[PDB]
């Protein structure tokens, strides 16, 4: 299996979410026992407040260097689908704690700069 990469469209970036329906302990585990080096910023978040339907997995984690969607599923996996992020570091902290239940804290307030 031989696939071709570049700059054509979507590019690589240093944030990408992650969000999974019915998530198992392995997974959010997996996930949960990521290396905090490799992530500038990693904060998960656990939605299920909802009686009757199953939890749901929904964190942010900004990636030290840049990478691929492609790419990023090597770690965030297939199973989870993953996805662009965009805001400050409080609109994706604060977006992920918005589920009134942590997952996991770790990383440091990642933000954006330009002005």
């Amino acid at each position: 299996p031989s696939k071709k990469n570049g700059r054509s469209g979507p590019q690589p970036h240093k944030r990408w979410v992650f969000t999974l329906n019915n998530p198992s302990e392995d997974e959010r585990k997996k996930i949960r026992d990521l290396p905090i080096s490799l992530f500038d910023y990693f904060i998960v978040g656990e939605e299920g407040n909802e009686e009757g339907r199953t939890p749901h997995l929904q964190g942010f984690a900004n990636f030290v260097k840049k990478q691929t969607f492609n790419k990023v599923k090597w770690y965030l996996g297939a199973r989870c689908h993953i996805e662009k992020a965009k805001g400050t570091d409080q609109q994706n902290k604060e977006y992920c704690s918005k589920e009134g239940n942590l997952l996991m804290e770790c990383g440091a307030p990642r933000s954006q700069g330009q002005r």
